[PDB]
C-alpha cells in the first residue's frame, strides 16, 4: 500500500534525447528513426521574438545551420521542414534506439510523465497533469525546451508534451508533437497568462477511491447526495462540474471497492464544506487531484 | 522556474533489475557485475517467519534453488552467499549494463529516488526522503520487494535502499545495499510499528530558499530570531530542533538568495504560529519537507 505522484521509467525516452543548437539557442531534440523534433524557437536569435515571421527565419536557413548531437557524436542534418510549432530535422542515421512509439494530443485532466533535459542530457524525471486552463504545473530552466513528456503502455511510448515556453505564474506551456500548442498559447511575446486553474473533480474521487483501496475510510458517510446538489457545492470551492461522463469513467473503481460514485460525492461533498480537520487522506491534508481514474488503477493493481 | 518533487532518470537502475524466485516467491533482484542483491527473505514460505532461522533455511537450499530472469532469459546460478538481511547470488553472466556505482548509507533527512518493480520489471519512478523515523513513505505492493533507491552523480549511480516491508501505518522499511535495516527494523513477523514522524525542518528551511528563489516572497519579514527562540516554536508542531550544522547546510542557499538563515527561521515560526492564509508558496498550501538543501540547488541551478 501507499500513494506516490509516482512516474513512468524514462530509460526509453532517455535514449531519444539529443541536443540541438542554431545560432546561440541550444536546446533538446527528440531523436525518432531519423528524424529530431524540436521546438520552431530554435531558429530566433534573442530579439527575433519581437514579431517573428518564422517562415522567413527558417527560409533563411540551411542544413548546416543546425548542429545535432547525441552524447559526444555530432548527427548531420540533411533535411528540414516545420510543422506547425515545431521543427523536424532530418539525419543522416536512425537512433538505434528509437522505442515503439506513438504521437497522441491528451485531454485536459490527464496526466503524462515529464524528462526533463538540458544539454541533450536527462535531468530528471517528475508526474504532470494537464490543467483545465491547459498549463502545465512544471520545472524547468533555460535550455529545457524539447523536453517532453510522455506516457508508456507496454512497450509503447505515447508522446503527448513537448516544452516551449514559461508563463508569469511559473507555469508552463508546450505543445503535442505535431507541433500544435494545448490551449490558447503561442510561441510569440503577447501578454499570455494561465487563468484560473480548476481542480479537477473526476480526479479527487479518483484519488478518495484509492484512500478507500489504502485503508483511508473516515471520510466516508451512510448519506447519498445527487449530482446537481453536488455540483451546487462544486461550483464554490472552484471545482470543475461533475458530468454524466465523469461518473461513467469511476465506474470502475465504484465497482472495486463498492462505494457508489454519489456516495463519494457526498463525502467529498462534507470534506468540500467542512475542510479536512486538520486530517490525512493518504497522508496528504489537501485533496489531490493530478490522478486520473486509470493512474489510481494502475498504481494500486496494475502495476503488478 | 517552478518546483517538483522530482527523481533521477531511471534509465541506469532500469538495466539493473531481475526477477528471483525461490519456491513459490517471486521478487525483484539487482543485479550488478556477476553478482544478484535481493531480500533474504525469498527463501522462506509463507509459514516460514514465524520464527525464521535464516541460517538453517539458506543451508538447506542449493544453487538451483534461485531461479533468475532477466528479461526472457535464464541467468544460471553458480554462487549464494547472506550478508545480513541481503541475498548475493552470484551467476554466470555478468551484467553487460552494469553501471558505475556506489553502495551507500544514507541519513535520515536525505532523499532518494525509488525504482518501483515488480516481476523484475520497472513500473514507476518517484522520490522519497527517509523519514526521521527510519521508515519511508512508499508505494509498494505484493512482489516489489527488492526494488532499490538510488542517488546518481555525474554517471555514478549511488544504491542507498532495497525495499523488504510494510509497517501498519502504510509506510515502508529497507535495508541498504550491504543488507543492514534503517531503524530498529527486521524481518521477522514482530509487533513493529513505525514512531511519530517529525518534520524535516532544515529540509522546509530550504523549501523556503526554494520559494525565494522561484519569486516566492511574501513570508519574509524584516526581523530576525535566535536559534534557542526558534527551537523554542519547533518543539511544538513537532519539527526537529534545529542544529548548528543545519544552519551550517543552509549556508550556501542563504548566500545565493541573501537572506539569512536566522531571518529564514523567523519566517517560518511566523508561518507556524499564525499558520498560512490558505495562502500557497510555489503552489502548495502545506510547507514541503522533502527536499534537501542540495535537492534545491540542483533543481533550480545544477541540472542544467
Amino acid at each position: 500500500s501507499g500513494f506516490r505522484k509516482m512516474a513512468f521509467p524514462s530509460g526509453k525516452v532517455e535514449g531519444c534525447m539529443v541536443q540541438v543548437t542554431c545560432g546561440t539557442t541550444t536546446l533538446n531534440g527528440l531523436w525518432l528513426d531519423d528524424v529530431v523534433y524540436c521546438p520552431r524557437h530554435v531558429i530566433c536569435t534573442s530579439e527575433d521574438m519581437l514579431n517573428p515571421n518564422y517562415e522567413d527565419l527558417l527560409i533563411r536557413k540551411s542544413n548546416h545551420n543546425f548542429l545535432v548531437q547525441a552524447g559526444n557524436v555530432q548527427l548531420r542534418v540533411i533535411g528540414h521542414s516545420m510543422q506547425n510549432c515545431v521543427l523536424k530535422l532530418k539525419v543522416d542515421t536512425a537512433n538505434p534506439k528509437t522505442p515503439k512509439y506513438k504521437f497522441v494530443r491528451i485531454q485536459p485532466g490527464q496526466t503524462f510523465s515529464v524528462l526533463a533535459c538540458y544539454n541533450g542530457s536527462p535531468s530528471g524525471v517528475y508526474q504532470c497533469a494537464m490543467r483545465p486552463n491547459f498549463t502545465i504545473k512544471g520545472s524547468f530552466l533555460n535550455g529545457s525546451c524539447g523536453s517532453v513528456g510522455f506516457n508508456i503502455d507496454y512497450d509503447c511510448v505515447s508522446f503527448c508534451y513537448m516544452h516551449h515556453m514559461e508563463l508569469p505564474t511559473g507555469v508552463h506551456a508546450g505543445t503535442d508533437l505535431e507541433g500544435n500548442f494545448y490551449g490558447p498559447f503561442v510561441d510569440r511575446q503577447t501578454a499570455q497568462a494561465a487563468g484560473t486553474d480548476t481542480t479537477i473533480t473526476v480526479n479527487v474521487l479518483a484519488w478518495l477511491y484509492a484512500a478507500v483501496i489504502n485503508g483511508d475510510r473516515w471520510f466516508l458517510n451512510r448519506f447519498t447526495t445527487t449530482l446537481n446538489d453536488f455540483n451546487l457545492v462544486a461550483m464554490k470551492y472552484n471545482y470543475e462540474p461533475l458530468t454524466q461522463d465523469h461518473v461513467d469513467i469511476l465506474g470502475p473503481l465504484s465497482a472495486q471497492t463498492g462505494i457508489a460514485v454519489l456516495d463519494m460525492c457526498a463525502s467529498l461533498k462534507e470534506l468540500l464544506q467542512n475542510g479536512m480537520n486538520g486530517r490525512t487522506i493518504l497522508g496528504s491534508a489537501l485533496l489531490e487531484d493530478e490522478f486520473t481514474p486509470f493512474d489510481v488503477v494502475r498504481q494500486c493493481s496494475g502495476v503488478t
